[PDB]
């Protein structure tokens, strides 16, 4: 019994495991319930906290994944698997996980806590690239990641009601967030510098939190990578909520009390089989039960909130992947394959169109096809392709990250921007996919350094610099090497200068303007023509 | 006839004239200077087409420049080169129909490819006896036959009441419509051949010559076109017929006047009471618009030039056009507020959204969105310098850049072989200032080789590159093709095709060539802002 892997936290005792890191030992515990399963009549739900518990509960094992959608397009491929849960589905998973250094850190440390992403439909804080074994090691950092519920489970609203009041799934994150400011300490560290850091989903997520007056008290930094609260997928009125809420109830068997009761008789792989058919057209990059703007946990649209809001006592990094978009075609836009190159015609583009911006008029898709064609190869299917990508991840990502970041910085915050450049060596999606959405991750979490693991020796040392960056940013609120000179430095993003950094094997490289003249497109002129019907 | 010189006695149809010997600086050249070629289109005859000059009687004297027909005078800058070279140089007067030839001298043995120059001034001006137009150094150094005509402008040549018998619309273009006749019919007494004659004209001049391209019966006149900074297309070179006649009843209206009675009551007025109103008659604030311009009449225009260039067949076509790096700087010292040409001209972003409107007159609040969406540059949104240009070329791109790749365009695509050009060097001598760059018009002073002349202060850079700039515009006018025959030393001007979009700089520097004119921009103005005005 080592008294290194036995903490007691408010609600009893726990046992953690010594795992390896290549370089040490670290202490992990993993499935430390963090609510009382929202199960049964605690479907839809808002978290309650986790009852008391006799002994010691054993927190050496993964718990399971929360229920979701599994994505079976392309079975036994690894750029599919490795997103796929690790862990039996189950609604029973409001579990939370802690890696610390071994031994315990001597003086309060630092904390990071990872959200997920999955598009508010899936993911697992279990995935081998969430894994916080690296960072607890080589940086000192505590690190936290929970599940929380996604799909119906989290966010299916009956916006007004009280038993399906919906974003159930960040008052999930949120009381993993209070259960860190009360217990963390025991772990040796912070509670008084909690880092949240999320990418996707997980990356909205974090920018929901920072737009939510209650979750403010329990972080003091944030980090989000290709995803924002504000942009066209995040969020949804309460109007649309409630109206793909009452057709999945519709569409299996199904007065607020009386559909939401029924609802709750429903076998959990009932609502996933139902979950793909409340989308209002044929879409990428839209997701059926996602945050709802509710007047509460969210006051206003996000919009509204990052345009009023005050940002003074915040530090924030944020950033996007060279392809944000790439990902995406390959799941409904016709002529795209990972298995060939993808090389389109113009017509497949217009039509591409129409699915990656749903909610353009003719007009409007019109403007983006104008915008995206290179006319001098107008007809060159590489462009084409390259293009439809673009439209996908600038729409969708990177003019929200844009706008997101301008706001941040006009409104007080001290914001860091960055584009992520490098593609992986062992990535097994084709190569004009580039770097997509999501190829980052498993750099800043440090897997490279695993010699098991086949990255080459520069993608180690990019990862030591990424994990660098972030827990610097952790620790201090500014990413640059608080000992180092000649690198140069990484400037904050300003409204004027605009200034990010490419980050890539290269050292980094200050750039001016996101995506500039295309997001003035997407981010002042296209609401413009949509609000003319 | 008697004890003067035998080289400078010719016939035409009308009579004969005795012409003058000119000195170029490589020798002499023949000059007939004001040959009449319509009956005077004064009295009953304003807003009339022209009828052809009836014969005269013994010797006329073709030894000056004749009268410059009846325009406005541009006094905004008096005592100011830049503004005076485009000024009439001869009496303002209704009687102005009289056409100019230069020839080598002696004239040719042989049948000689004739140019013939339409001068621009936006409709409502210009002259063929200005210094940038004197054909003496196309004749001595080229042995081109060339020919420029005085046409009518303003109310004069374009004032319309679409329909009526004695105020039908275009006359100007049958102005010159009736100098392209004579040409066929009279040049070869000047050794120049009726077989080969080529229309150039520069911004109306350019529009121009895109109307004769673009009308059957003048396609028969002529062989091959060079275009300008001017296309019959585009925002400003015609008008609807409706408009025309609002445009024309309102000036009736100013001046205190069924279409009879109103064009009659027009013909009693003196000349000076019509320019006196010309500019008050346009729908908007605006730049870069004209009030008595073209019109869509459905008999010399059969219909829109768009409609025309989208749907002809230009099987038989050479055609070579272009336009200067700064088409829209001259036009913002005159009705946009914030520019001068005595300052440097940094304006703001609210100057810039009010310039806009300005500019692009026929925009709607989401138009003028997009155009400065488009225009302003997202990382320095407030900075003047940038403010400034993209004013500029927003003002170019919309009325001469775009038109051109439009017209280019449609052209290649249907036939004809086009040649394509952006000219690019500044006159060591040009007075308006720095940042209006190499504006609108600044080409033709090298065109028609006025370098050479040792006393007028170009540079031998300048002198050097004239002498390059005739030869590609004769090498064209003789064969459809600018480039040289034999020196392939050189390098080559590729034909314009919508595949590959080739255009070359015009500059101190050989050739470059260069592809894409303006591609991305272009298709915001022709392809996306067309929509954007049907919503």
């Amino acid at each position: 019994e080592d008294p290194q892997l036995l903490v007691r936290v408010r609600g009893g005792q726990l046992r953690g495991i010594r795992l390896k890191a290549p370089g040490g030992p670290v202490s992990a515990f993993l499935g430390i319930p963090f609510a009382e399963p929202p199960v049964g009549s605690r479907r839809f739900m808002p978290p309650e906290p986790k009852r008391p518990w006799s002994g010691v509960l054993d927190a050496t094992t993964f718990q399971n994944v929360c229920y979701q959608y599994v994505d079976t397009l392309y079975p036994g491929f690894e750029g599919t698997e490795m997103w796929n849960p690790n862990r039996e589905l189950s609604e029973d998973c409001l579990y939370l996980n802690v890696w610390t250094p071994y031994p315990r850190p001597a003086s309060p440390t630092p904390v990071l806590i990872w959200i997920y992403g999955g598009g508010f439909y899936s993911g697992a804080a279990s995935l081998d690239v969430y894994d916080g074994r690296f960072l607890a090691q080589v940086e000192g950092a505590v690190l936290v990641s929970m599940n929380y519920r996604v799909g119906t489970f989290g966010f299916l609203a009956l916006p007004g009601s009280r038993e399906a009041p919906g974003n159930v799934g960040l008052l999930d994150q949120r009381l993993a967030l209070q259960w860190v400011q009360e217990n963390i300490a025991a772990f040796g560290g912070d509670p008084m510098s909690v880092t949240l850091f999320g990418e996707s989903a997980g990356a909205a997520s974090v920018g929901m939190h920072i737009l939510s007056l209650p979750s403010r008290s329990l972080f003091h930094r944030a980090v989000l990578q290709s995803g924002t609260p504000n942009g066209p997928w995040a969020t949804v009125s309460a109007g649309e909520a409630r109206r793909r809420a009452t057709l999945l109830a519709r569409l299996v068997g199904c007065n607020d009390t009386e559909l939401i009761a029924c609802l709750r008789t429903r076998p959990a792989q009932d609502l996933v089989d139902h979950e793909w058919h409340v989308l209002p057209q044929e879409s990428i990059f839209r997701f059926s039960f996602v945050p709802v703007v509710d007047g509460d946990f969210l006051s206003d649209t996000p919009e509204a909130l990052i345009n009023t809001g005050d940002f003074q006592d915040l530090q924030v990094l944020v950033g996007v992947v060279k392809d944000e978009g790439s990902y995406f075609l390959v799941y409904g836009v016709p002529g795209f394959s990972k298995d060939n190159e993808s090389l389109i015609s113009r017509a497949q583009f217009l039509a591409g169109v129409r699915i990656g911006v749903p909610q353009a008029s003719d007009l409007a898709a019109e403007a983006v096809v104008l915008h995206y064609t290179d006319w001098l190869h107008p007809e060159d299917p590489t462009h084409l392709r390259d293009a439809m990508s673009a439209v996908v991840g600038d729409h969708n990502v990177v003019c929200p990250v844009a706008q997101l970041a301008g706001r941040l910085a006009a409104q007080g915050a001290r914001v860091y921007a960055y584009i992520f450049e490098h593609r992986a060596s062992t990535l097994t999606w084709p190569l004009w996919m580039g770097v997509p959405h999501g190829y980052e991750i498993e750099f800043i979490f440090g897997l490279p350094l695993d010699p098991s693991l086949n990255y080459t020796t520069e993608e180690r040392i990019f990862a030591q610099r990424l994990m660098k960056y972030w827990t610097n940013f952790a620790r201090t609120g500014d990413p640059n090497d608080p000992r180092d000179s000649k690198s140069p430095q990484w400037p904050p993003y300003t409204t004027a200068a605009q200034q990010y950094v490419s980050l890539n094997l290269k050292p980094l490289e200050v750039r001016r303007g996101l995506r500039a003249q295309t997001c003035a497109f997407w981010n002042r002129f296209l609401p413009k023509l949509l609000s003319a019907t």
